[PDB]
């Protein structure tokens, strides 16, 4: 049930659960296609499926601290500054890149563009 927020979200309705990027949240209902209800703190409420990823045991959480340009048919996935990405740590490669999930995109990203949340 562990996920993480990808994406800032201010809430629209009373029904609403605030997002901020690398917030873990815990799925409550997935029902409904484009809004999902969770929970963060003692706080429940609804925010769009989109805006959240999963994240297992053993996985961190990064943020992108700079930009980089990756050429995708390489395998290798572009980042914005504080773009929201997992992985685990450990898998990080001899040539100064490490695999990792953003939404729904994969790819090689450098160790340095990424921090802790």
């Amino acid at each position: 049930n562990s996920y993480v927020a990808l994406y800032k979200f201010l809430p629209q309705e009373n029904n609403d659960l605030a997002l901020q990027p690398g917030d873990r949240i815990m799925l409550v209902d997935d029902s409904n296609e484009d809004w999902w209800k969770g929970k963060i703190g003692d706080r429940v409420g609804f925010f769009p499926a989109n805006f959240v990823q999963r994240v297992r045991p053993g996985e961190n959480v990064w943020r992108c601290c700079q930009p980089f340009s990756g050429n995708k048919e390489q395998g290798y996935m572009s980042l914005k500054e504080n773009q929201i990405c997992v992985g685990v740590g450990r898998s990080k490669d001899a040539d100064g890149f490490i695999r990792v999930s953003s939404g729904k995109k994969r790819g090689l990203v450098p160790v340095d563009a990424l921090t802790e949340i």
